[PDB]
């Protein structure tokens, strides 16, 4: 049926501009394709661990994968698996493989909960066309509030094992001259000292994350989508799969949705009509919709832009070999707690997570995922024959990435007299992971694709509200750049358009 607002997906970009409708008076419907993560599984848990992978671990394969980074040490624990609608989602491309969750909250209920602010003069350099007073005087502290950021006790964090590996890390950065930061986060730090102390059930410290965290970690199904829900205007429908988006002969705009059940089972397509379309499914999934609805010709007037600007926020994964006398731990928090900042806007910039590692036992490997500065982008190209975007991104426009990862890291291991590992990723030696991406950002880029507040050129009241805004990179893991620019966006379409 007809909802006068209709919002796709859940995740960061979906949940602000629902809950905002809402408050509004706005009568707004939330099409999720992944479930409500609530139903206590066969251990009990609503999530699996990384230690335990099942069928939840994973959206649709017939395999479970080991965690990038840790094959070697949890490739033991995987087994064969039912396809099912399972919380992780690695989606291959030719070239790159990107990771997005799948279910109410998106890719809230698989990251690493780190919300980390931009840097203003390169916000300023990535979007000169918004105001970015506005954003760092009321978008950003407004973000930060709702979604529960929190920061972790610097004396807990210097005392406990949990977080050895971050230690050793920060000492061998020193001695090349290079400065750590500590990472807020949405995971409840007070939780985890808890957990620590064996005083609540753990999450973080019993190798939860990239399938859910069961305790801890406020995901937007606690915060936004709550705050949502409890407008009294905003409903959420799971299972459900938009499909294809036309512009209605009198007016708003139509829907098919495909209704599944956990097996992939097709149980109904439904049509669903509205005044208002908000896409919040993700830089793919957003882009994916758009892609198709141009090249199949129900939004024929889109631009050219609409499948452009792609890139992986620079992401790339690397891995050093610690001395013998500099083990990090068998006990190793999941939730990452501190960085390298050495991004300042050049070239050679990195902001490097000093990642853990679930393998539950000493392994001496220090692993980080950097975060660079690489012009290169990819395009989203519809394939009518599958119906399917295509990213046309090749490995080789990862070699900025790969080459300013590797300088940084280079210094390090110099003043260190270290090695990199080169067995982390596959058998082929190769020290820099260069194909997947937690961070995809682009293929509906604001301004371009977009007027600088998401409407979608060449329609009304169409409106995109997430990843697929950023221009490729914002150097900081991108959560909190979603949230807070979807709540400028929300608020100003709101006043103009609702
Ligand atoms: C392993 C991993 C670790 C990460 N760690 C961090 C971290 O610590 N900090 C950080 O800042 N970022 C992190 N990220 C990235 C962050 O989760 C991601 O940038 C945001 O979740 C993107 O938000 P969007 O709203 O764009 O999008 P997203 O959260 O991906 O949500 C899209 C939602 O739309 C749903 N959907 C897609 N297509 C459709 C459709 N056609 N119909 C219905 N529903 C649909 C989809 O299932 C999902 O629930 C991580 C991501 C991963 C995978």
């Amino acid at each position: 049926g007809y909802v006068p607002a209709v919002v796709i997906g859940t995740g960061y970009g979906a949940a602000v501009s629902a809950l905002r409708l809402g408050e509004a008076g706005v009568q707004t419907l939330m099409l999720e394709m992944g479930q409500l993560w609530n139903q206590p599984g066969p251990d009990g848990n609503i999530f699996c661990g990384m230690l335990n992978p099942d069928k939840r671990s994973s959206w649709f394969k017939n395999r479970t994968e080991a965690p990038l980074g840790s094959f070697l040490w949890l490739d033991v624990v995987n087994r064969n698996i039912d396809p099912y609608a399972g919380v992780l989602d690695r989606v291959n491309y030719d070239q790159m493989s990107v990771y997005v969750g799948r279910g109410v909250g998106g890719g809230s209920l698989v990251n690493g909960g780190m919300a980390v602010e931009p840097k203003r003069s390169y916000f300023e350099e990535i979007l000169p066309r918004v105001d970015s007073s506005e954003m760092y005087d009321r978008y950003f502290p407004r973000a930060n509030s709702m979604l529960r950021v929190n920061h972790i006790d610097t004396k807990w964090f210097e005392d406990t094992e949990w977080y050895k590996f971050a230690r050793v890390s920060r000492e061998q950065a020193g001695k090349a001259g290079l400065g750590t930061v500590f990472v807020p986060n949405v995971y409840d730090f007070g939780y985890m000292q808890r957990e620590a102390a064996g005083e609540v059930p753990k999450s973080a410290l019993a190798t939860e994350v990239i399938y859910g965290n069961n305790h801890g970690k406020q995901s937007l199904d606690k915060t936004y989508l709550a705050a949502a829900l409890g407008t009294g205007k905003v409903t959420i429908q799971t299972l459900h799969q938009v499909k294809t988006i036309r512009q209605t002969k009198d007016g708003g705009y139509a829907l098919t949705v495909e209704q599944k059940d956990t097996d992939g089972k097709l149980l109904a397509t439904k049509e669903i009509s509205c005044r208002y379309l908000f896409l919040g499914a993700g830089s793919l999934g957003s882009t994916e919709l758009l892609v198709r609805a141009r090249d199949t010709g129900t939004l024929p007037n889109l631009n050219s832009e609409v499948g452009a600007g792609w890139g992986p926020n620079g992401n790339i994964m690397t891995a050093r070999a610690n001395h013998m006398w500099n083990p990090t731990g068998a006990h190793q928090s999941s939730i990452p707690a501190l960085g390298i900042d050495a991004w300042d806007n050049s070239d050679s910039s990195v902001f490097a997570e000093i990642a853990p590692m679930p393998a539950g036992l000493e392994t001496w490997v220090s692993l980080y995922l950097a975060i660079t500065k690489n012009p290169q982008r990819g395009t989203f190209v519809y394939d009518a024959a599958t119906d399917r975007a295509k990213l046309n991104w090749t490995r080789d426009q990862n070699a900025p990435a790969v080459n300013a990862a590797k300088a940084l890291f280079d210094r390090i291991n110099k003043a260190n007299g270290t090695i990199y590992r080169y067995d982390l990723f596959g058998t082929q030696l190769k020290a820099f992971a260069d194909d997947f991406c937690y961070h995809p950002l682009g293929g509906c880029v604001l301004g371009k694709a977009t007027d600088d507040y998401g409407r979608v050129a060449g329609y009304k009241n169409l409106y995109v509200t997430d990843g697929s805004l950023i221009p490729g990179s914002v150097g900081v893991n991108p959560f909190v750049t979603i949230t807070a620019l979807a709540e400028r966006n929300v608020e100003r379409i709101i006043k103009q358009d609702v």
